[PDB]
């Protein structure tokens, strides 16, 4: 029925309705994404340098994307995206990922970089991330996490166009 | 009538201030059809953006928009406009001037913008070039990118007074 | 006896203070012909850290190194166990204990300066001359050093856990 | 008679003693480099991200060195650099050089960059500067005040030699 | 070139701080049978003060000691003057720089531990192997050293030692 | 068992309170022919101190001890480990872990009066008949039971104990 | 009658000033050859402390002292029970419960100087005239009239007094 | 008009100040073998005292002295009447006043060094060359002059001084 999005994470006190959230988020991340250890997720998702955008059908977690926001380098890392199996091909991935420029736009962050694998890289694709990397390999060596053998890729975000 | 120059821009600590503001981005978005006015506006009113306000009799007439990058050495140039009934009298060369000189004070001495083919005439009369001293690794993903507008940069002479 | 591993820095503790002494202690004791001053200089300063190597609440080796998150590497300044705990894997351990703590930063190449007394066992932790790093990346960040050689280690990522 | 180098600035929080030293640097560095507009001096000697080191004979403003700080990229910008007409070819020169030298093997930068005429480049050539630019253009374009003409030099540090 | 006489001691700022590491350094190289981690402990003591002679900026020597003012004496902890230095009078200098240093605080006895190759320096700074202090005041306050010589200095307040 | 070893005393909350009250119970259960109210007031008495040797959450021994600073002395004035704990070395590293406390404090010098029951245990702690504290520090101080053998143990502060 | 005992000091309360008065009073009515006034500057030191028997609110003896803690003793200064009250045990329980006080406060040891007429009063009270507390401890510290016998009283810990 | 009052540099309003000047101007004037730079440390020594005889607002005499209350004595540091009114008794009166001060405060030892030209005026006060306080409790306290003679006076706390 009803769809919320919001954008929540563990600031350095939290609702415990927003707590519940991130449990939720944490069990769907864990579960859409079985060889990511639970522990190295839960830290993630728990960390206040991290943000997550949450959805929300009915009060209950249904997917989320996890990010770190680099704006001392110009871009954000995208650590997880995930939709719970039973809700997948119905769109959501799409407007997360709409959302989430969205958000991203209105706070001047105009690249997003993410790990792909070969399992959801062709969702990457459609939502407009390429393997030509613009942002300088200086800029983002020492801050994402590698995740290597997996293919890194960019997506460059116009602040002029609408995306919700 | 009388001609003020002011730099202003939205604080997080004024009313003159704040409709100027709001002409400036009127100008802005009619001289600039292509820039979506809310785009213009989320960019005139953010905090780290910088506005050098042109002003004939309390009215709003010109300005350019930037943005100062201290850390990263340069100014990015936002939007420039002279409202229509007042082009071709100069007033666009001594906004560049007076950006010019109040960027020596702050010891910022260069300049990047992106100029489509419309406006890249008026940036090389400022003393815009093509070729682009400033590297990539400085400017990517902090200036915005404009794909398909040519890149121009302007050096500053401190040693000059400009206005 | 009892081993411990820690890294750290000049802000602290009391117990900090007189390990950091330590260190200061054995890196100029094993590097005689730095001046101690310098050496006291890098061990304090405070975006330097140290990997301590402690055996009974003892400083028996330590390797001092600068990180350049900004740069992807991280320099690696002094390496040093006491003569008595030499040549017993102590080197290996302290170097794996680095390695290990770098890959949950994120920072996956090591930069130092050999010299002829101990190039080898940097060969023995996976460095050699090969520097993939550009040096756009690393000239004026890390202290060249005339008649040293530069060596780099490459580590490989990890997921936690 | 008395000597005396100090590292002084205008910076956050004004002394009397060190305002009047400010005003002497300003006026030496205009009255020996007189291509540089006195405004232009005035500023940078007073702007907070710049020191300069004063060379004081009994109390009085001799000499001195500014300077600009680039930590974050490893090297140190010389501004201006002057000893008052009537104290020259004394090795003040010299003794400043040395002393900003050990001030910076302190502070952990070891690398110094500056614009020199045709007229200077000798003094710089004996403190041990090199027109051998070792730092990448990349590092110091656009923070480092580019005087075309002039000669961009280098000087390298050894933080294991006590120069003062 | 410049030499200057500083009374310092934990309790902190960096320049304090590398000078107790450089009287540390050059006390355990002239003192090698006194542990290093030892002599760092004292040194870094906050009851502990030090004397340091300062030649360019560097550490070129120290006294550290321990002041008692409730038992009415000072424990010399330490001396050492660096290798390249000795012979030329500082460490005549620092002793009596720390004599006058005790004649403004009050405090006009020094007691110490000697070994057979340091009585001499003590010995040419005034101290006697003859104790006026009694057992009772100073046994369990200094550290006792088996093997090594108790040896006394008495101050003069009403003398200019530096 | 998971071993801790902790320095309290009373001045104060409940766990340390029943450690203390274990503590009174062990050393009043090893030292039946003492008070009982007696060692209850020393175990909590503010210038008292007992170091706590913990066991799974429960008190297996300790060493109260009385701190005289102003003397240059500690006092140890009760020992014990429980019955089933004993012959393992317990009250070996409650005596280390008392020593390096002391260290760190410029205490050197433990005095007691140990019982003929004890002084083994006191003599493999390195405890002596030689007493070199003089009698008019301790006199008075602690309390001269007779029959009771006066022991003295010198801690070695350069010599490392835990 | 209601009997109480009470350690009272000054520095306040108009009862315990009332009582010192009272104090004041019997010592210097039992001790006609000391100077009432230097009854009343000890009385009311505030370093001193006295131990009041009250019968019935009205004070009727007591035992006026000056712990020296820093020394490990304590003076006895005045003893007197009213005439009327003596020879009924009064002064054997006040002493009793200034030894009980003690006991509790790690002071183990009483120092009195005795005229002829007291002597005896202290001998049944298990005071001696050999006296184990070094002289460098109390000389100077109470007071030594020419005439009187310095008489030591040792306390236990482990008896129970009162 | 002659006037009494016990003054020091306790951490002084002008008047004070003034006549510590005075004091110290005037023990210099009479004891020329004190370095004038010594008197004035010690007469404004927070630690030291000064008894000061006053005659019509002016200066005339005093004795300088320091309480170790601690150690439960004190030291006559300086004495001296200037030159036109001496053997007038002022010297008796200092001192008298001087002993009536120190009896309401419980101390009853004066110690102090004099040479030849000075034992004849602490012999007259009642000083004698029999010292009775141990040397544990005054040496390093007190400053010792070689070749002067330490002499001791005892109060009595039962005895009005003034
Ligand atoms: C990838 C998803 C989050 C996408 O969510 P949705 O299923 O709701 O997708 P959507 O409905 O919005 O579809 C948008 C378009 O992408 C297409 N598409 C192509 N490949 C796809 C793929 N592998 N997964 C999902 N969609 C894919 C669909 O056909 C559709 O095409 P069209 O519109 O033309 O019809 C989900 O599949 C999921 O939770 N997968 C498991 C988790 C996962 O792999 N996450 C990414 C791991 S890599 C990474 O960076 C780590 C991480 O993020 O977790
Ligand atoms: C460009 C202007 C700001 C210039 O204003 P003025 O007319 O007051 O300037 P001026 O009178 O000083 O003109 C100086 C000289 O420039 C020369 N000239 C040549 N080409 C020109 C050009 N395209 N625009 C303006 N002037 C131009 C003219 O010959 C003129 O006369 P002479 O040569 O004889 O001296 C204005 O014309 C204007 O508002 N234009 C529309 C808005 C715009 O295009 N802005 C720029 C892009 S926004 C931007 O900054 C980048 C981005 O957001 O992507
Ligand atoms: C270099 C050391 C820290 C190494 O410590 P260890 O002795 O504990 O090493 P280890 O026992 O773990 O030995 C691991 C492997 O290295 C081999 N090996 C080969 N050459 C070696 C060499 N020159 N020194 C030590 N080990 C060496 C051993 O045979 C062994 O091989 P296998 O196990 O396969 O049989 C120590 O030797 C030392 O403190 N030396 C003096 C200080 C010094 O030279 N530091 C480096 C300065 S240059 C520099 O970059 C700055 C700095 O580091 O200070
Ligand atoms: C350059 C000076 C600061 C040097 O000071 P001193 O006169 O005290 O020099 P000194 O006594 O220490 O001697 C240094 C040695 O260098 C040699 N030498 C060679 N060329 C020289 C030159 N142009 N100026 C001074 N010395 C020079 C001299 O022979 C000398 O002796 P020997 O040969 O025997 O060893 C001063 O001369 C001066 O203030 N000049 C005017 C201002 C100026 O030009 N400043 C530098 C430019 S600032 C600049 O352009 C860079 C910047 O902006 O920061
Ligand atoms: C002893 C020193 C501190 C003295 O320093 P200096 O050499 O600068 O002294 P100086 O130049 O003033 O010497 C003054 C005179 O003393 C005489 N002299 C006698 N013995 C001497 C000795 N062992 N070392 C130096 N001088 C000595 C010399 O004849 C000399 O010349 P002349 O007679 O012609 O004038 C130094 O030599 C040193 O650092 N030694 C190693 C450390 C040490 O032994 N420290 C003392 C123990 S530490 C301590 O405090 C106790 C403890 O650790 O328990
Ligand atoms: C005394 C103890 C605390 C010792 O504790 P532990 O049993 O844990 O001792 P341990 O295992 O660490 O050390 C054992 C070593 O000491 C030697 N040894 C010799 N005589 C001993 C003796 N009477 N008790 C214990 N050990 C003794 C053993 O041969 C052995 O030798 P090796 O070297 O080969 O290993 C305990 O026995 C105990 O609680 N006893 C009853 C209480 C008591 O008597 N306390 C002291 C009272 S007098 C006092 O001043 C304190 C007090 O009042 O309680
Ligand atoms: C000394 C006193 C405080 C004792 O008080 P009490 O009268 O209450 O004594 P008490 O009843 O408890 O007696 C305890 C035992 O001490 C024995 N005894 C021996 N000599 C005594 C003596 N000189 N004075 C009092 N009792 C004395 C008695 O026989 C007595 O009985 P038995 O032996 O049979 O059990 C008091 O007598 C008094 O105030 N005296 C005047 C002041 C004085 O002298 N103060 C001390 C000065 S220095
Ligand atoms: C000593 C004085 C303070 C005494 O003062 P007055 O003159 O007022 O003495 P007075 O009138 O009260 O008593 C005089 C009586 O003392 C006797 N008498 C014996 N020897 C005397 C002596 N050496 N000095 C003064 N009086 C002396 C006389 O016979 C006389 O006898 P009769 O009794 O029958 O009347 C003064 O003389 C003085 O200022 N002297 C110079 C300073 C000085 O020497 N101060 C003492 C040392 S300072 C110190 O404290 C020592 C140190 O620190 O080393």
């Amino acid at each position: 029925g009803i769809i919320e999005f919001h954008v929540i994470g563990n600031s350095l006190k939290a609702n415990r309705r927003v707590l519940l959230w991130l449990v939720g988020l944490q069990n769907v991340f864990s579960h859409q994404l079985p060889r990511m250890p639970k522990e190295y997720i839960a830290r993630l998702v728990f960390d206040p340098k991290h943000k997550t955008l949450a959805l929300i059908k009915d009060g209950r977690v249904i997917g989320g994307i996890c990010f770190r926001m680099f704006p001392t380098q110009g871009f954000t890392e995208i650590v997880f995206c995930a939709v719970t199996s039973n809700e997948q091909v119905k769109g959501y991935g799409t407007h997360l990922m709409n959302h989430l420029k969205e958000y991203h736009i209105k706070h001047n962050i105009l690249y997003f970089l993410t790990y792909a694998d070969e399992y959801a890289i062709g969702y990457f694709k459609k939502q407009g991330f390429s393997k030509d990397i613009k942002v300088p390999k200086s800029r983002y060596l020492g801050y994402i996490k590698d995740y290597e053998g997996a293919t890194l890729m960019e997506c460059e975000l116009n602040p002029r166009i609408p995306y919700t």
